[PDB]
């Protein structure tokens, strides 16, 4: 059984000044429509959405940050515009806080259904995204770090040391998710992202391969940074074969969370990459071999409505047990991609004997 959560109330979050801003309300409604259109929806068990509580938000976020975003619910447009412009790439409406609560709570229920065995796996069609949100601030269309919160929520209903793998294949680095767990060895963060030597958003060298985690978390933060332009299925398949899967198998996670941005997809207006829907299917299908299939796919970015609808639908098809579609002939890896993969291997072979 595959769970699915979608609540159109999360469309209420909108940009009052720029109705064509790429983080559109119809992102989640188009993904949902494509599931119904491919007759995938009726094959899933519907999981209800709910508001995350403030105590649940406190699992990852400061009390100050919670109260600021919470206060935006009663703000006038002038206060909303000014508050949004205080962050890096944030727009806010009076419904933003509620929708971020719904995004988190949707994933809490989905992780709860997985960990209790109600469903084998699940998909969360939610917005606003989360992986850029930090402990104490919002960033890059994200208010609260949904994936990070779900990992802590999972631990709170099982045991504190539950091994949670977070795979972040959104094209941008999840700076918030990395920082939140950087000193933690119970949550293994693996991110593939366009980096361009720090030039690509979020424009920090924190996303480079040499950031392996700190303290107890040393070795439990894996950055796979792409440099030198367009990447696609050949590069992502290789990164999974050489890095993501062997590290994940050695970590032996008890729950797998996918920060599933689809802005690395062919056709995305911001990513500039060419990962295909079949590619995302194969990536999903491989992660399903971990944690006894307990995988939760959480929507992050991705802004070509057609690309993200086909891509995420193909992921759900894999969760439902369908056989992987056929990849195109995988071209030779771009030379810069082999350099990136080798750099990560050298950085993490000390901590992961499966890489030696
Ligand atoms: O998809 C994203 N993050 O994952 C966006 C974050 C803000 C800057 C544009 C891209
Ligand atoms: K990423
Ligand atoms: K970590
Ligand atoms: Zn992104």
């Amino acid at each position: 059984i595959t769970g699915l959560v979608y609540d159109q109330r999360m469309m209420l979050h909108h940009n009052m000044w720029d109705s064509h801003h790429p983080e559109l309300p119809q992102r989640i409604s188009r993904i949902f429509s494509r599931h119904e259109e491919l007759r995938l929806l009726s094959r899933c068990h519907r999981i209800p959405a709910r508001l995350a509580t403030e105590e649940e938000l406190a699992l990852c976020h400061s009390s100050k940050h919670i109260s600021i975003i919470k206060s935006s619910e009663h703000m006038k447009p002038r206060d909303l515009n000014r508050l949004g412009d205080e962050y890096n790439s944030i727009f806010i409406s009076n419904e933003s806080y509620t929708c971020a609560l719904l995004a988190a709570g949707s994933c809490f229920n989905s992780a709860q259904a997985i960990l209790t065995g109600q469903v084998r796996n699940a998909v969360a069609i939610v917005r606003p995204p989360g992986h850029h949100a930090e402990k104490d601030t919002a960033c890059g269309f994200c208010f609260f770090n949904t994936a990070a919160l779900t990992a802590r929520y999972a631990q709170s209903i099982t045991r504190e040391s539950l091994r949670v793998l977070i795979v972040d294949w959104d094209v941008h680095h999840g700076n918030g998710t990395q920082h939140i767990f950087e000193e933690d060895d119970s949550v293994l963060y693996i991110s593939l992202h366009r980096y361009e030597d720090g030039a690509f958003f979020p424009n920090s060298e924190d996303a480079n391969y040499d950031k392996v985690g700190l303290g107890k978390g040393r070795g439990y933060n894996v950055n796979i940074p792409w440099n030198g332009g367009k990447m696609g299925d050949p590069e992502y398949m290789a990164a999974f074969h050489h890095l993501v899967m062997p590290i994940a198998r050695e970590f032996a996670p008890e729950l797998v969370l996918v920060s599933a941005g689809f802005d690395a997809a062919r056709g995305d207006p911001l990513g500039g990459f060419q990962v295909t829907p079949e590619g995302y299917a194969h990536l999903t299908h491989q992660l399903m071999s971990l944690a006894a299939g307990r995988v939760l796919i959480i929507l992050e970015g991705g802004y070509n409505l057609t690309s993200i609808s086909e891509s995420m639908s193909m992921c759900t098809s894999m969760l439902l047990g369908d056989s992987p579609p056929s990849l195109d002939h995988l071209t030779p890896l771009k030379t810069s991609a082999t350099v990136s993969i080798n750099n990560v291997l050298r950085a993490h072979a000390p901590f992961w004997s499966s890489l030696r």
